[PDB]
């Protein structure tokens, strides 16, 4: 029983985040526990304050017509508890629910350690007969409770795109809104826990540029190659595999390259030396002592600028 | 209270995908959040437009008789919220629900990295007394919302097989439909993340074809064999094990072969050399430098053509 | 309000498997989505065909008395949707629900790679006052939908034990039925993925029977021992650990024995050689070249016959 | 509407285990599917046998007052289906439900492989006005269905402590009962799968007491140290980590000790030999050949007696 | 129908923890099963003791107005069962439910092995018209059942902050309470299971300060580096990765430092020795024998004081 009106019915929305949590880097989802405030004029149940009742009259969701506000990018239904309903004498209804849902918003790990994400919460309403348009009341949208957090992240801003996107879906318009939670990853431990140890093992590997014994250098390079893979297993992360090409996966691919040419060099040095030609061997090794750290530094500056400064 | 008719009742179907997600390569399932549009003529509740009411009359699922549409290949029930019911003056009902279910469709990984899948959604309806036959309305079947995604995949087409499969199950005919979601894996990272590093370690392994020391070559081949397994553990995937013989599992089996015959070669070279016969040893090793990369390239071309070009 | 009869009430059962899935080798459970058809004579609601109504009359589960059919070996309750209820003029009721439950049936992995399982579905009914006995209608029991599958398995037969087991539980008899889903594992990949590579590494291990250097043989045997464990980690399976002694675990234990006696041999060969006695050393090594593959083949034939041929 | 009596109301209890499963060694929980039988005299609904009705009268839980029996150590609520209610002519009620719950009972792994556990199920009842005291009827408590199992365990006895513990909680007495499920771990595979292979690798480790090359012994002891950790990773168990000190963790700590002093010895032997003192070196090594197996056997007998024989 | 009063309505709260469990170090959540006692004066249903009824009158939550008490930091809703409602002759209501919820409270692992946590449970109540303020009754807050436990922890004190935080949220005040569960980790096994073996491998690593062979020292240091990583994988913990810098992660980073400079030393020792300069080589090695354990002990004392004694 919708409210008969003279023109499109505006339903004012608003989300107050109480809790944010369970940011799943794998499934690109996150869980939210928030408020949902809705308001619309339904003069059909406007009441007399002086004639009877009081300043404001409260109803049960059974009694009144409520706009069906579904979320778009939610896995299941939006687990909801109705907190309050308050009708104004002119017919202005004030709806407030406390919901919890896991939202499905895509994540872009192309800069994995130093990346920022913008989660989405989408609200729509299908139009039964009178056309329905959702808009946002800023005062009810101040969604961030101060003590709301994602442990690995910093929370920038929870805001909303005021302009709705009025679709046309199966011979009926729909009004879509766009709530946006802006986060940015906080990455202290990655320098001590991930990168620096992975560079320690790699340096150890090309300590064989000051050595001559093929046996020691293979027990050097190859044994450290196992340590690299073993350490990668130790620091295996939920998004270590990604369909697109990440940044962290480029330098991690380059690390796998610098073990190959390290094996290539000690093999070349060994062949040159064993083929009565040590002048060339101990010259390639001398060069490697500088060539490897520079080509590394270079290609990492090339790679850093490739993803970040571009 | 079914609709008494003169002949079989057609129920027009249609599914509008709102969300696709959680494609489980292990359990061969995937989650879907979509619309379900149904329409059928029930002149038993045809209404008078002019005499009373308006253009269209809305009912509650309790009031009217609704056709029971079950999904076949769904794990549990199909979590549904009824969005709208709209009866037409002639008695044409317009049903619309928004459901979410995890569907069970078999996946064929015989070409794992470069594979295409056709997910299925099966609709059936049992016949209470009047025979029931489902068919599809293309206009309500345009299932793909533009911003729907599976992160590892590209989405080709959401279509439906217009011809139903009319069964006979326990003295009652049933009508089954076939909705098809066609996907194809997107595999950028696999060359840098999986294949190339796994080929690097194998090349390192047969660097012992330019070496003579049995100690170094066993510390060579065998140490890299550990690196192969360790890297396979690092890049362990949900479907690495499969009951049938995959492609990726064939070349991965061949990799395990080329470590054996590499150990076979360095062992033969060592025996020939130690049995006062170095002419033959350093001749088999000379051959290995070419024999191994070619038989590999060949058998991989043989293997690629075996699965793909056939 | 149960049906007053003259003697025990028979309730005819039947299960039509629509889906089988999620065979959990660990928890010895599996998920099923099937039909459940029940029928009993309740002349208390026999109706007059000509005098009124039609051929068959439909009721709501509220209206009628329904026998409480519980499952025995189900984790929780049996998620049920009532599909149809159809009473016959003589009072014969036709109940049909579509349920989904995860069943708990023990699994016997004593032949793990090549094993067959018989899953159970147990139905019981307690007797309120009139004694209740369940039996099976074969026509409603044809449970296998043709396109039902467990990916790792072949599905032999879904049948039912016609004879019920009538218990006596807390001063009231109960009638138990036994539905049996017979499966047998399909094991293509195990030869290429599990057994053959695990035999490759073991062959590599005792290549030290054609070598003399203790350093190479320890970097041989011991380095390959790590590869065995690492590969076992790579191919770790849900049921690798079991309280009873499996088959695959016997040969996997034997593999661990042949590394010990391999270390024993190379240590003994080294001691004999270093104690100015090379005649005996290079004689024990000569023998090992034949003793190890034969005792293996033998003890594996002994092991195969022990589990399978007995 | 509680039953007015003359003195405290006794409620007779009883639990019939139908299924036991999902014994979670980590979370110290386990799942149970059982019967719950309750009986109490409520002469307020004693009925006339001859004047009307029959031998026994059945009610709906709505109609009658039922004692609220909660479980203490259950995670959530206790998923219940009401099977039967049977009132006796004198007013004796016979309640029977079939519940399923996961119970929370602490586990003591101080003897992990060879340990016995006593799981608990706690029943309490708060007193509304008349004081309530629960006790057990032995005939309805025979909880073990014969074919009930925990795969890794043997089930000794399901019994109950007849004496309740009558508390006083928030100005109201409560009556607590103690049901006890006694299990003892069945540990066949642990000798072949865990201990024996872990002892093999340790034996291999101190095969370096019959060797002189420091290179072979470091490629011996240290390479086997990796194998120990890798095998521990292969046989990683749910309760491998525990806050208290387990038995299995003591001998596993001692294994880590015997690798250190093995490295200690070969280093000392190498130093003594290289410091022109081979008489002392080859004398410490001679001693190690006996000292290590004896101190091991000893300290394990010391450790076995410390946990078990004490 | 709220209770009309003369001034703000006080609602007295109280939580009796029955069970604590599932402390999730990863998601910083924990599960609780407790009582919730509420009391407020609603003279609107004050009753006449002598005129009718008895001492206390029981209602159904339907009949009475109950304050909506929500939890703030809970994932979903708070699974609740109403145990008792008791109205006093003056109009004082006694509400009592038994709930179970998983709470979301941040955890600080900056002292991981030796850390104490203070979990929070937050109660609020929105004000319908009359202002609502919650406060705590100490007698009903005695939350700790004696036999309540977290296996890895000791439970210090369950108390509550008597002063509420009265907010102003969307043009309506709310009253927030703060319940505090104080725990402290109990860390016996960490010395035998985590630290001591990880120090054993590190000691083994720098046993190469009493050796001269570059081959043995690289098969020494590097082989133990794999063992360090492998052992870290064996002892992988839920919170091993954290966005902030933990204590345990600092000393674990230092361990990674002492493997690098250990390789640096043996490489420098080898270069000095091979560059006809053994006086300097065997002098740097002599110094390392003391410098490494002291700088370790030092930097660990510096590190311990840095986190704990500051």
């Amino acid at each position: 029983p919708p409210p008969i009106a003279d023109e499109p019915l505006t339903v004012n929305t608003g989300i107050y985040l109480i809790e944010c949590y369970s940011l799943d880097d794998k499934a690109e989802t996150f869980k939210v526990n928030a408020f949902l405030s809705l308001s619309w004029k339904d003069r059909r149940l406007a009441f007399d304050p002086v004639r009877s009742g009081v300043r404001v009259k409260t109803y049960e969701p059974e009694a009144i017509w409520i706009p069906e506000i579904r979320f778009v990018n939610v896995e299941n239904a939006r687990d909801a508890d109705v907190v309050d309903i308050s009708v104004s004498p002119d017919g202005t209804v004030q709806y407030l629910e406390r919901f919890s849902a896991r939202v499905l918003s895509p994540l872009d790990f192309r800069r994995y350690p130093f990346d920022s994400q913008t989660l989405h919460i989408y609200l729509i309403v299908r139009s039964v007969d009178t056309r329905n348009i959702v808009l946002a009341v800023d005062l009810e949208k101040v969604g961030k409770n101060d003590d709301v957090f994602l442990t690995g992240w910093d929370i920038e801003s929870f805001t909303a795109v005021v302009k709705p996107a009025n679709f046309a879906l199966e011979d009926r318009l729909e009004s879509k809104l766009d709530y946006q939670l802006r986060i940015s990853r906080q990455y202290f431990s990655y320098i001590p826990n991930i990168i620096l140890p992975m560079l320690f093992i790699l340096f150890i590997s090309w300590t064989a540029f000051w050595s001559t014994s093929y046996e020691a250098n293979v027990t050097l390079v190859v044994s450290t190659l196992i340590a690299h893979i073993a350490f990668n297993i130790l620091v295996e992360t939920n998004l270590g595999k990604t369909p697109y090409m990440t940044y962290t996966g480029a330098i991690i691919f380059m690390i796998y390259l610098f073990y190959f040419v390290a094996v290539i060099e000690v093999t070349v040095q060994h062949y040159l030396k064993v083929e009565s030609q040590p002048a060339r061997a101990a010259s390639i090794t001398r060069a490697s002592r500088i060539a490897f750290p520079v080509v590394f530094l270079l290609a990492n500056i090339i790679l850093a600028f490739l993803f970040f400064g571009f």
